[PDB]
């Protein structure tokens, strides 16, 4: 899988976590 998130300097696993890491933290 493909998730790096580009608000808390970040690499990942599920897709989902990080639909809800940003629309619970950043918008
Ligand atoms: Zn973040």
């Amino acid at each position: 899988k493909p998730y790096p998130c580009g608000l808390c300097n970040r690499c990942f696993t599920r897709r989902d976590l990080l639909i809800r890491h940003a629309q619970k933290i950043h918008s």
